[PDB]
């Protein structure tokens, strides 16, 4: 009864606790960065954890609605790719900062956007269709939208992020959602403890990528921080207006609006810190768009939650 209740409040306070651990890290970077050789298992186990909660009637709306999910899919790889690009153009980003912005807006949508489409009552089936659909084709889209915006220098990193991804992300997936079709409904014994389990891990990440960086972050960590808020604000902003100006209902727009922004940044810091290992700064925007976007996500949930 008491352990159900600690999760509960974990989950609804989870930035929180994100910004305490990134915190601890900062002042103590040792207490973390023996996570760092984990970031892939952690991130390993966060994927597992997503199939495992994913079902063949999930993707339902993806035959029922295909255009609908194909706006969002389309929505997701166009606006936060051409943002970091525009954001790193427009506010001359040193190299490092603007490889690490570009990342996290050419990673999929994050998980916790069908928890805030669910809390701004919004189209829930479509935010779990959009996250799972450009999710599993982020092996593809990913590398090759990061290779056109950072430069075809990086090709080498590039090639290694599609085998990345396949590894943490798409290996994990198809595994969970696997068992979730051998076990069927007994597998909520199983998803009653990842909540706590997904938490840990990111929180890690995050510690083990701070602590890493503490010196890059004094530098530079305010910009870093600034440039997240204006890459996941605008983000809301143009996923707002892509949904409206297709014409798709209220409960889309604001599904949409919040798929755009939310970011599956604890993959962006996972292929930093394999791919761009000696340089920690460009983990940096992605350890800190995993916190930044769930307060901005709730935040925006919850004045539609009172709206409607
Ligand atoms: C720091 C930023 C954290 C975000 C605070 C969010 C507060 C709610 C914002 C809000 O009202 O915006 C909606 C616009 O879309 C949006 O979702 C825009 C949010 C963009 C955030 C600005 C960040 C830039 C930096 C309007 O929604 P509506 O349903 O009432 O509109 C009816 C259609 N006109
Ligand atoms: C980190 C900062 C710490 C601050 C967090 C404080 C916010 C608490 C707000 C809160 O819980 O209120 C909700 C309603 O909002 C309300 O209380 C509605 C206030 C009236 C809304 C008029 C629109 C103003 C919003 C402009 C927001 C700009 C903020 C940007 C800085 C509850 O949810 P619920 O009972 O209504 O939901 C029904 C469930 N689904
Ligand atoms: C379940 C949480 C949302 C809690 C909530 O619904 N609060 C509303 C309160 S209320 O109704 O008004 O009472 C969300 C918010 C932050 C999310 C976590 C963070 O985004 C960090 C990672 C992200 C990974 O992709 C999924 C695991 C995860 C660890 C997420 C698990 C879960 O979706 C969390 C913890
Ligand atoms: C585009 C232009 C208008 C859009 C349509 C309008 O948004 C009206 C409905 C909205 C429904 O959720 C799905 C079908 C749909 C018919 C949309 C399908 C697709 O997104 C369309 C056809
Ligand atoms: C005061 C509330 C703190 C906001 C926490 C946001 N959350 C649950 C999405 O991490
Ligand atoms: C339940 C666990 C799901 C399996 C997740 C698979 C994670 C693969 C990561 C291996 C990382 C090794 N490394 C760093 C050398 O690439
Ligand atoms: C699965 C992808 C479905 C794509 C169909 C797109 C609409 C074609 C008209
Ligand atoms: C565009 C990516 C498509 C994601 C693939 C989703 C797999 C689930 C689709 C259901 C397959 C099971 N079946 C054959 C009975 O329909
Ligand atoms: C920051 C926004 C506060 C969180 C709102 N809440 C409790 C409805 O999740
Ligand atoms: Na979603
Ligand atoms: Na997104």
């Amino acid at each position: 009864n008491i352990l159900s209740k600690i999760s509960s409040f974990i989950g609804k306070t989870f930035s929180l606790w994100a910004a305490l651990f990134a915190a601890a890290a900062f002042f103590a970077p040792d207490t973390f960065k023996w996570a760092g050789p984990y970031i892939p298992w952690l991130l390993g186990i966060i994927m597992f954890g997503m199939g495992l909660t994913l079902k063949p009637s999930d993707f339902d709306i993806l035959f029922k609605h295909p255009k609908v999910v194909i706006i969002g899919v389309i929505a997701q790889f166009a606006i936060m790719p051409a943002t970091a690009w525009l954001l790193s153009k427009l506010l001359n980003l040193p190299a490092e900062i603007a490889v690490g912005v570009i990342l996290v807006g050419c990673c999929p949508g994050g998980t916790a956007s069908n928890v805030m489409t669910y809390l701004a009552r919004g189209n829930v089936a479509l935010s779990v269709a959009v996250t799972s659909v450009s999710t599993l084709i982020s092996p593809l889209l990913t590398p090759a939208i990061f290779l056109m915006l950072a430069g075809e220098m990086l090709e080498i990193q590039a090639a290694g992020m599609l085998m990345s991804i396949v590894k943490m992300v798409l290996l994990p997936i198809v595994l969970g959602l696997i068992v979730h079709k051998v076990l069927g409904s007994k597998t909520e014994k199983l998803t009653d403890a990842l909540p706590l389990v997904s938490v840990a891990a990111i929180v890690l990440i995050i510690g083990a990528v701070v602590g890493a960086s503490k010196g890059k972050i004094m530098e530079s960590g305010l910009l870093i921080f600034a440039v997240v808020v204006l890459h996941n604000g605008i983000g809301y902003l143009l996923g707002f207006f892509a949904a409206k100006w297709t014409g798709l209902p209220y409960d889309a727009q604001k599904t949409l609006t919040i798929e755009v922004g939310m970011q599956n940044s604890g993959l962006a810091a996972a292929l930093a810190a394999a791919h761009f290992a000696a340089a920690p700064v460009v983990a940096v925007p992605g350890a800190l768009f995993s916190v930044w976007h769930n307060i901005s996500g709730s935040l925006l949930a919850t004045y539609w939650a009172a709206k409607a």
